[PDB]
């Protein structure tokens, strides 16, 4: 809508406080005008039709328990677009600015989250397997991601492919996590999962098999579930990308971390530059020696600690 920017407070998810980017036209509504061609959270009203209505205030204060995810929706958004931005020189997902969209609310007890193929979309949770998925700031980044992967690389969402695509966006999530400096973790979710359990995770990029997830290539799922176990085989990844930051001895072979941030530039250069709809493990190795290589040298460290956690995770 067109009107008067300004900026609101609420409480989010795990009932922290913070402001927000609105828009004032009668209404005050969660538009943030500040950030590309802006970013709009709406509200699902618990039904399936999307987007919905784009979020109504009549006082510019989110303190209700049913605004809080639109909060932390609106809010995380606009800090994984500053990331993306500072971070990367990317504008907006598309590297063009097009506006954000995300719809809250969205059905009943929902226990997910997706990217539609034009926004995002995030379930309340059942209250017992999940709180409200906007909530945690590797989620939403992990959603946006999804988009970001989709304007370039355009990986397929099946088997290896999808694995690719899915360790993206968890890699993604976990660099946006630890920008934010939000108690920043190498684990996926921690912050909306199981209520309710303490300690626990959905997914684990130090130790997927923490989990029950492969963390060698010799490990991987050739089944037919999960697109062929995007959400699976993406730990193999997911490890790989680990060790490259942090280092460590896996399987017997032991590699040199160079730190998050240069993770960061080596992997969003082959995603833009190397990776294709259809590459797969092997495929993302070359892309990533090859990055790593542009950026610091053949005889670099950088590269070398890249092909280490490759032979690690046995992905040659
Ligand atoms: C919490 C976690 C990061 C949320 C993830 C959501 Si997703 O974007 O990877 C996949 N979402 C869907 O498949 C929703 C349905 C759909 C809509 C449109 C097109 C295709 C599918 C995530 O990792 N989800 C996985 C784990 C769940 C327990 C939350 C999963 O969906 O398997
Ligand atoms: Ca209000
Ligand atoms: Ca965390
Ligand atoms: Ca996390
Ligand atoms: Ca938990
Ligand atoms: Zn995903």
């Amino acid at each position: 809508i067109t009107g008067t920017s300004t900026v609101g407070v609420g409480r989010g998810v795990l009932g922290d406080q913070k402001n927000i980017n609105t828009t004032y036209s009668t209404y005050y509504y969660l538009q943030d005008n500040t950030r590309g061609n802006g970013i709009f959270t709406y509200d699902a009203k618990y039904r399936t039709t999307l987007p919905g209505s784009l979020w109504a205030d009549a006082d510019n204060q989110f303190f209700a328990s049913y605004d809080a995810p639109a909060v932390d929706a609106h809010y995380y958004a606009g800090v994984t677009y500053d990331y993306y931005k500072n971070v990367h020189n990317r504008l907006s997902y598309d590297g063009n600015n097009a506006a954000i969209r995300s719809s809250v609310h969205y059905s009943q007890g929902y226990n997910n989250a997706f990217w539609n193929g034009s926004q995002m979309v995030y379930g309340d949770g059942d209250g017992q397997t999940f709180i409200p998925l906007s909530g945690g700031i590797d989620v939403v980044a992990h959603e946006l991601t999804h988009a970001v992967t989709d304007y370039t690389a355009g990986l397929i969402y099946q088997n290896e492919s999808g694995a690719i695509n899915e360790a993206i966006s968890d890699i993604f999530g976990t660099l946006v996590e630890f920008y934010a400096n939000k108690n920043p973790d190498w684990e996926i979710g921690e912050d909306v999962y199981t209520p309710g359990i303490s300690g626990d995770s959905l997914r684990s990029m130090s130790d997927p098999a923490k989990y029950g997830d492969p963390d060698h290539y010799s490990k991987r799922y050739t089944g037919t579930q999960d697109n062929g176990g995007v959400h699976i085989n993406s730990g193999i990844i997911n490890k790989a990308a680990y060790l490259i930051s942090q280092g460590g001895t896996h399987y017997g072979v032991s590699v040199v971390g160079i730190g998050r941030d240069k993770l960061g530039k080596i992997f969003y250069r082959a995603l833009t530059q190397y990776l294709t709809p259809t590459s797969n493990f092997s495929q993302l190795r070359a892309a990533a020696v090859q990055s790593a290589t542009d950026l610091y040298g053949s005889t670099s460290q950088e590269v070398a600690s890249v092909k280490q956690a490759f032979d690690a995770v046995g992905v040659k």
